[PDB]
């Protein structure tokens, strides 16, 4: 059972590589328009403590080099929308698929595509903390790569890099521009809110576990939502609502293990730990499958 | 860190699907070749004992249906080379990468593009397994799913989809359809043999943990290889060859740590415990990292 991301092809005929002065990241060029972080208009020192409407209007368009592989596109116009860059090309991308964009809720997962100096460089799956950081892998040059999601032909982009945290998780916006979580596209020293674990989706990782023949764990124990709710509250695990156990429904049926009978076997493993042994051949509980990544793929 | 998939869109671009009858896989489109597995052309009953010079005897181009989504490719010839079925088609792939084909050691790493009715549905990293299994993800229909690595521009194909064994692990063979391991495209029992840890994965994985600070375990001994081999043996670990003490070299020249002195402080964390300790985050020892995914990855190649 592997973290499985999307096939990247439909994004990586969008990615191109923006430049102002010496500061270079990625774009994602869809139709006739470049989505970039607006801190590619900063100097260093504007990083620092950036006024980001005054940088903006000391700009024109011929000081935005946009590039498509080698082939440069004339910037003709620019606008900002929150803390992402608009600019407006002469040349439509003709490999843009599909799209929309959409801002995703804390435990939903996407893929992401890093890349450097307009250059696809890895694939991998992520999901948006509770505290709205990503544990990515980021280097200096990946802002502009995004997070995405493929349903049928349609891409829906969720995400753009903006930064790494002193932590070492990473924070960023939608494609409209807007944080997720209390960052702001300035340099300076920040803090995330405590993160939590993302209970339905350790859930759905118990129940890809039991697919798979480890059930070791599996107890009899009993449980009421409210109660399980309780117990996952005091060790920092999100609520669990009647949704999430109505979406974790298709894994119970396969299984033949109802869900708060999961919770009773997941509250044990809080109170009792793991001991020394291991689930899917990991030692600690993995919270990044959703309940739909585990029917795609065990089903 | 993570494990990290290569960009999977010039693969994409190559898959097609491949129909004898109601069985139905995945091919690979390359120049005029479409590469896929011979057991395409086995009814559900004849993969049991199947004799694959007599039934490809049996067919002719046409009953060849070769589809890039539902654009039918016409087949201008077959024939067969050992496991793989290469159908030339009237059409040049105007995708085609770069490419060239490679038969990769256990141990080595891999993206695999999973794809159903050549359609792609998923991208993940694999590593060869000792035991010449892959430990994938791979459901009906899925064979003739690629594995691969990527230079630059240039793709190296290493791995084609073959075989489900009944540890739910999976084999496969390159893509001159020579399996990996002692495995047979025949629905009998087989079974991998026992596995073993890739200790050059390991040593990376130990070398990536004192790039990012993380050196705790860094002793004051060395080994000489033959002693290592040696013991590492004992505790279900391969032995290194000298290729291996190779690769490792430029992840040595970076940390400033001989490689020798590296597997004097794993074989100690091997005698003895670690002591309720983490590396990298980690109370298990990662060895599906090779050197060349470490480098890669800390420094964002593209």
């Amino acid at each position: 059972f592997r973290k499985m991301a999307f096939p990247s092809g439909k994004v990586e005929g969008c990615m191109v590589q923006v430049t102002c002065g010496t500061t270079t990241l990625n774009g994602l060029w869809l139709d006739d328009v470049v989505y970039c972080p607006r801190h590619v208009i900063c100097t260093s020192e504007d990083m620092l403590n950036p006024n980001y409407e005054d940088l903006l209007i000391r700009k024109s368009n011929h000081n935005f080099l946009v590039q498509a592989g080698n082939v440069q596109l004339r910037v003709i116009g620019h606008s900002m929308q929150n803390c992402v860059l608009k600019l407006k090309v002469d040349t439509a991308n003709p490999k843009t698929p599909k799209y929309k964009f959409v801002r995703i809720q804390p435990g939903q997962t996407f893929s992401v595509l890093a890349c450097y100096n307009g250059s696809p460089s890895g694939v991998y799956q992520c999901a948006m903390r509770p505290n709205f950081t990503i544990k990515g892998s980021f280097l200096n040059g990946s802002c502009g790569s995004v997070g995405f999601n493929i349903d049928y032909d349609c891409v829906s982009f969720c995400y753009m890099h903006h930064m790494e945290l002193p932590t070492g998780v990473h924070a960023g916006t939608d494609l409209e521009g807007n944080f997720y979580g209390p960052f702001v596209d300035r340099q300076t020293a920040q803090a995330a809110g405590t993160d939590t674990t993302i209970t339905v989706n350790v859930l759905a990782w118990l129940y890809a576990a039991v697919i798979n023949g480890d059930r070791w764990f599996l107890n009899r124990f009993t449980t009421t939502l409210n109660d399980f709710n309780l117990v996952a509250m005091k060790y920092n695990y999100e609520p669990l609502t009647q949704d999430h156990v109505d979406i974790l429904g298709p894994l119970s049926a396969q299984t033949g293990i109802a869900v708060l009978d999961m919770c009773a076997s997941l509250k044990e493993l809080l109170q009792n730990g793991m001991n020394g042994r291991t689930i899917l051949g990991s030692a600690l509980l993995e919270d990044e499958f959703t309940p739909f990544d585990v029917v795609r793929q065990c089903s």
